[PDB]
């Protein structure tokens, strides 16, 4: 029956994990050079999967006939399969902690004191053994009426020893993983800009001289400048908020002190309102033309402030470009924009309020009195921090975690469903199908490195070239 197939898959995975993880441990251990804190954690993960692989042929014979191998051998096998999970899930959380402090925050960890990394994973294996200590007490050979011997568990303390590793060995590292991986992915998405195009170095002369010449080119008098480079639309780029803010500013004396440049094509009702304001005020300029990135670069450097009153912005790409050339952004607190803009690098406002934006334009007017040379420079530093990219290296780790959860989450979710049922054939075969999914993981990580793992790929053929391989 289905029993023959199980033994095939078990023997098939066993080999793919043995060779797989052994190759991975070799490639990591061969050269100490270039090996990172993450490479150390991935090496421990490879060993955790390598140990669990060893129990698979004993588990294969356990399907044909029951658990005959011994009461002791149950504890041996049961500890390795539990330790492999708790260690593997905790090692993945340590990768998250390292990558969070390194990508979303600009802080390298344990680089100077690399000896401490060894103690971290030693602690991981230890905590993993203590988490799996109750199964060393309650897991043995269980005999029943007319059925083959089996390997499974059986007071109030026994449930506590099952509830304690359920939350601290599954939910606690998972919680840390969701916060860290989630917020790293968020900032990973944001940087798409190339500092080879948008840079301060490419600009000629000084930012105040570039401004006076821009105004002279735009037929406007000397003063503080505000720029808009979004699309003319309702409910997305919020040009209507800007045209209404200009309208309420119109009545004030401080309005004559400032100049406005509203660039963008779109909505004919918004195009009209922008042209009417241009024709009425000598300090308002509107460009319907679709300008080239070379001209926009000259604008970002010369103009003092860039206003982004966008209702929805998933990525602050227009702010990233503006900040890379040293323009203080007056953007509404929305997606991407709340993250990139700090009280040190721009002004944040309420999304759909034209009254509050006018007060931010007025606030920016008063802040310009003092030399904002450092404030403009801070924006260049902050945008650039986002500019550095690891995104390609991380694509491997995201595949690792994605596949880990796709293999272990269905087993743990079915585990809760059958334990809380006490406290069916459809749910019995469900646990039989989620079992083989968690087994398949044991050989998947090496395959991921063999597919998209750029350090492992090159590193493996680097060793092959040293000994055998040629041309
Ligand atoms: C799985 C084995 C493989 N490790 C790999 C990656 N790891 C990393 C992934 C993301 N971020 C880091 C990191 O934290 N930084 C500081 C770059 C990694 O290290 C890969 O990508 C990849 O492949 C490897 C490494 C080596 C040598 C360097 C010893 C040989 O094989």
């Amino acid at each position: 029956i289905n029993k023959y197939f199980v033994v095939i898959i078990y023997a098939l995975v066993f080999l793919l994990s043995l060779l797989g993880n052994s190759l991975v441990m070799l490639v990591i251990l061969y050269s100490r050079v270039g090996r990172s804190v993450t490479d150390v954690y991935l090496l421990n993960l490879a060993l955790a999967d390598l140990l669990f692989a060893l129990t698979l042929p004993i588990w294969a014979a356990s399907k044909v006939n029951g658990w005959i191998f011994g009461t002791f051998l149950c504890k041996v096998v049961s500890l390795l399969k539990e330790v492999n999970f708790y260690s593997g899930i905790w090692l993945l959380a340590c990768i998250s902690v390292d990558r969070y402090l390194a990508i979303v925050h600009a802080t390298r960890t344990l680089t100077q004191k690399r000896y401490l990394v060894k103690f971290i994973c030693l602690s991981i294996w230890g905590l993993s053994l203590l988490l799996a200590l109750p199964v060393l007490l309650f897991r043995r050979t269980v005999y029943s009426s007319n059925v083959s011997p089996a390997c499974y568990e059986d007071a109030n303390w026994r449930m506590l020893l099952r509830i304690l590793p359920q939350s601290f060995g599954f939910i606690v590292p998972l919680l840390i993983m969701l916060f860290c991986y989630g917020f790293t992915l968020r900032t990973l998405f944001k940087a798409g800009i190339d500092c080879s195009f948008w840079n301060e170095s490419y600009l000629t002369g000084s930012r105040d001289e570039r401004k006076k010449s821009l105004l002279s080119k735009f037929g406007m008098d000397e003063g503080v400048t505000f720029m808009f480079i979004g699309r003319f639309d309702r409910g997305q780029k919020g040009v209507d908020v800007l045209l209404k803010a200009i309208e309420i500013l119109s009545s004030k004396k401080e309005f004559q002190e400032m100049r406005f440049i509203i660039i963008g094509k779109g909505d004919p009702e918004l195009e009209g309102w922008a042209r009417s304001l241009e024709e009425k005020h000598g300090n308002v300029k509107v460009i319907t033309e679709m300008l080239s990135r070379e001209f926009v670069r000259e604008l970002y450097g010369s103009v003092d402030f860039v206003i982004i009153p966008s209702y929805f912005e998933p990525f602050g790409l227009v702010a990233l470009e503006a900040m890379c050339l040293g323009a203080i952004p007056i953007a509404s607190a929305v997606g991407g924009l709340r993250d990139i803009i700090t009280n040190e690098t721009g002004i944040l406002v309420k999304a759909g309020d034209p009254g509050e934006l006018a007060n931010a334009i007025l606030k920016a007017l008063e802040l310009s009195r003092s030399d904002l040379s450092k404030f403009r420079e801070n924006c260049k530093k902050r945008a650039m921090s986002f500019s550095g990219q690891k995104h390609r290296e991380m694509r491997v780790i995201f595949a690792v975690v994605l596949i880990f959860l796709l293999c272990w989450l269905p087993y743990n979710l079915v585990l809760l469903a059958d334990t809380l049922m006490r406290t069916r054939n459809h749910i019995d075969r469900a646990l039989d199908a989620t079992e083989i999914l968690a087994i398949l993981h044991s050989c998947l990580n090496p395959l991921i490195y063999a597919f998209i793992g750029q350090k492992f790929r090159h590193g493996l053929l680097k060793i092959l070239a040293i000994h055998g391989l040629i041309s």
